[PDB]
């Protein structure tokens, strides 16, 4: 069943994240203490509230972005692709992630090609196929290696225009359901994805691009579950998610890490064992 997961890998925030953030903040500074609380709440939802087995990796002060585990690995079925992140400063994050996934007994494939880069944030897995954003972080070679890794699934690329990652404005909200932003860029990207696929997807359109990034899970003890940004953060988008009457909706705060481009999907790697 699409969206089923039994384990989740997360990683603690390093204090060094605050320092590196000073050069990323477009405005308001990051409240580190609050970022930590929001992370604690996030992990609490995944583990305590939903019952997933949590693998908590320790922070590495030499890796300021280590909390964003999604970018270092893409998991499909029983295989994990350990990526080669676009940012060189994040390459070592693959070390502990590889160990974590090895211990979860997954088949491991490493992106070693020195001319290939790929951030997990640029990968949208619909359950039927993959869409990979060609951005400043992920290149063609990277998309090809992902395609060679998950041979039983089609992989199509889409240009990422005025955003960091493909998932900066989309994510899966349920079976055959793609949550998508309303910006010119988001809508164009969606049109391209729909044109390349031979399958018609349903869509959930939200006014705030960032709020289109959510986490969908299928929990046996709860059914359809969706972690989405709070009404306090994005009132108009939360109103749209409320339309999903068959989903267990869980509002999750992320105001701090969003300041450094970290959205909801960024802080976890889900595995179905």
């Amino acid at each position: 069943t699409f969206g089923r997961a039994t384990h989740v890998v997360v990683r603690a925030l390093p204090e060094s994240l605050a320092q590196q953030a000073l050069r990323r903040t477009k405005g308001d500074e990051v409240d580190f203490a609050r970022a930590e609380r929001q992370h604690q709440l996030y992990v609490g939802v995944l583990g305590s509230k939903l019952g997933l087995q949590v693998v908590q990796l320790p922070a590495d002060e030499s890796l300021p972005d280590c909390v964003f585990v999604e970018d270092v690995a893409v998991v499909c079925e029983e295989t994990a692709l350990i990526t080669r992140p676009g940012a060189p400063s994040r390459r070592k994050e693959a070390d502990m992630m590889k160990e974590a996934l090895e211990k979860l007994q997954l088949n491991i494939v490493e992106m070693k090609d020195e001319n290939a880069t790929l951030d997990g944030g640029d990968v949208l897995f619909t359950g039927r196929e993959f869409f990979v954003g060609l951005s400043k972080r992920t290149n063609q070679r990277g998309a090809e290696i992902l395609a060679d890794t998950f041979k039983d699934y089609a992989v199509s690329t889409v240009p990422v225009v005025d955003a960091l990652h493909l998932k900066s404005f989309c994510s899966m909200a349920g079976p055959n359901l793609i949550a998508i932003g309303s910006s010119e860029s988001a809508q164009k990207a969606l049109k391209i994805m729909q044109q390349m696929s031979d399958h018609r997807y349903d869509k959930l359109t939200v006014p705030d691009d960032t709020a289109a990034n959510c986490i969908y899970l299928n929990i046996p003890s709860k059914g359809h579950v969706l972690l989405h940004r709070t009404p306090e953060e994005y009132p108009e988008s939360a109103k749209v998610y409320e339309k999903l009457k068959d989903h267990m909706l869980i509002p999750v705060s992320n105001s701090e890490l969003e300041k450094v481009d970290g959205l909801l999907t960024c802080s976890s790697v889900l595995i179905n064992k």
